[PDB]
């Protein structure tokens, strides 16, 4: 239906201010898929619309990350992470770049979302009104073309589970990180021009694809609060979990932050916006000398997964997963090489357990990071 | 069963010399396992009888690696390194310290050997005369009691294929090391005193594992050729396969060594005296974490999680490989200061797959990775 807010950045157009902003409000029981810097971006401000995606065997996965971020226009415009994996274990991950990012809310209550190259290239998405379903459309000239969808199927709606406060919301202050569609099935077809050594794949997901749609927003720049994070979407037997969880710069004394969400078959049994010193996690780094089965990652940070722990708060007992890095996705440096070299690595990760007495399997979709920062 | 040779040193008692001493000359188709300084050792020698074992699925292994070298006269006692590991994961494993070293040679051909404290506890061994059996007598008060058999049953004999020249009894010039039991049949019945915590324990391995018998010496002291070294002895199905690989330290500039044998049903076709840049070669690759998911890695700087071990045939394309990766920790003890750098070594139940190109046999190994702080 008819736009009825809008928000359109172009880069030859004013669309970046050297100094800070403040975001708009956030808003209780609302998913806030509305832009938060809607007329300009900062030299620091940073939105992310996210939509990943992976088969329930691991085999595919395919993930999309929506910026607009002052790090991306420096780079060339506001820019999109793609990445692919297929049951060979070629890869195919690139950062494209596009001169208009346009976000509206239409008088039926959906959001739409294009990001859009002089050439006609494009990445579109739609958001169902009540949060239920979202779906993209991969237009990008000799890069990727096809569909993406994710439908929520919960009996407890979206909106029932959605943050009602900043603290339900935030990493930390003045950082929003959230998952406001929960658990989703998830399809895929696209193709891809270029994949390996040569020659276009096609990827498939059929909806019984696993993965999560993330929203996220700050004034504050990654540095700033963060120096290694670890972001994971996982269905695990009957559990469905999300999690960010950062590890702080010297910039606010190294401490560390998460937001993390479960679910059991569609009802959430779990939130926590707190690290172990809602309720709590604890995420522990396993190293290869303790753990015989799970890659490492090629740069400093040389652990094999983790160990994810929700703790509830008015209660002893609490769930326990094991992560153990499965496939690798995509693997880049953020610094120069060397012993002490930081990178980022996706992951298709095995993950296991559940409450005491249970031993669920399945996988996950996610990345860790680290950045050179002290 | 009278003896004929007899070498017997008490570190207790002045049988080190500051200065180096040179060994007898090797002996060719010979085993060699009368000592080679047998009257005095220097502070560089040494002299090692090794033998080990592990069950067919390697849920158990025990080993005893029996030394004469002046390491230990600050302990009284010239070393017998024993280690132990259960299927539960529990691991016992100690330097055991004896002041006497005593090996003879019968006049019928068979090997004692006698490694005797002050308050009357000993290891044994005897090895027939054909090098075809050896057995070993653990009678050590509050640490182990028992005994462990290795047995060859090969068609080709022990002796048809035992180096005939120095070059193939060599790591390197004066460093000998050498396999001379080949493949062989292992059982063990054994007792440990106090394992975990303060209890005692019983140990059985029976006729129907696996092994492997070591005896090496040199003149050289460690540091002067290696810093890093691995060693291992496996099973993999009808693959016997057992090496040490040595990477140099700067006064080799770093040259990388190995010995290696490979038998296919119990016939020798591989041996391997040279590294990839005489008869065959090997390369021996580590593994790292970011390539293999599967295998754990030691407790120090080394962070491999296995390795690659190639045998190339000189004349042609056809060569084996295997894969190992660690399955099980057996010891870790540190070398160095703790540290980023810090060095140590790691026993392991290493997992092992392979064969010839296109072949996926998998079996078990024992064996073990040492680095030294030496530049």
């Amino acid at each position: 239906s008819e736009p009825t807010s809008s928000s359109s950045l172009d880069i030859t157009s004013n669309c970046i201010i050297e100094t800070p902003l403040q975001p708009s409000d956030f808003l209780p029981k609302s998913a806030n898929l509305f832009p938060k810097f809607p007329e300009r971006i900062s030299v620091d401000s940073w939105e992310l619309w996210e939509f990943d995606t992976f088969d329930t065997n691991g085999s595919v996965a395919f993930g999309c990350s929506l910026y607009r971020d002052a790090r991306g226009v420096e780079q060339g415009g506001f820019h999109a992470e793609v990445n692919a994996l297929w049951p060979d274990g070629t890869h195919w991950g690139e950062t494209l770049y596009f001169a208009v990012s346009e976000v509206v809310e239409n008088s039926d209550g959906t959001t739409g979302g294009k990001w859009l190259s002089k050439d006609g290239g494009s990445i579109t998405f739609h958001i169902a009104s009540d949060y239920t379903a979202a779906a993209l459309d991969f237009n990008v000239p000799g890069k990727v073309s096809g569909t993406m969808e994710l439908r929520n199927h919960a009996n407890v709606s979206p909106t029932s589970n959605l943050p009602a406060s900043d603290a339900e919301a935030q990493l930390c202050p003045g950082v929003y990180y959230t998952f406001p569609m929960g658990p989703v099935a998830t399809s895929v077809t696209a193709t891809f021009s270029s994949v390996g050594a040569n020659g276009e794949s096609r990827e498939l997901f059929i909806s019984s694809g696993y993965g999560g749609m993330v929203r996220g927003w700050s004034a504050r720049p990654w540095p700033t609060f963060m120096n290694d994070a670890y972001y994971v979407v996982a269905q695990v037997g009957p559990y469905m979990l999300q999690i960010l969880r950062t590890l702080g710069s010297v910039f606010v004394q190294h401490k560390p932050f998460a937001v993390a969400r479960l679910y059991l078959d569609g009802s959430l049994v779990s939130a926590a916006n707190t690290v172990v010193g809602g309720d709590a996690v604890r995420l522990t780094k396993v190293q290869p000398d303790e753990k015989s089965q799970g890659l490492s990652g090629k740069f400093r940070d040389g652990n094999v997964g983790y160990v994810l722990e929700f703790a509830k708060k008015d209660s002893e007992h609490g769930w326990t997963f094991q992560i153990s890095h499965k496939r690798a996705v995509w693997s880049e440096p953020t610094s120069a090489p060397g012993p002490d070299g930081t990178g980022k690595s996706g992951w298709i990760e095995a993950i296991s357990g559940g409450a005491k007495g249970e031993n669920y399997e399945g996988h996950g979709f996610g990345g860790q990071l680290q950045i050179p920062v002290p």
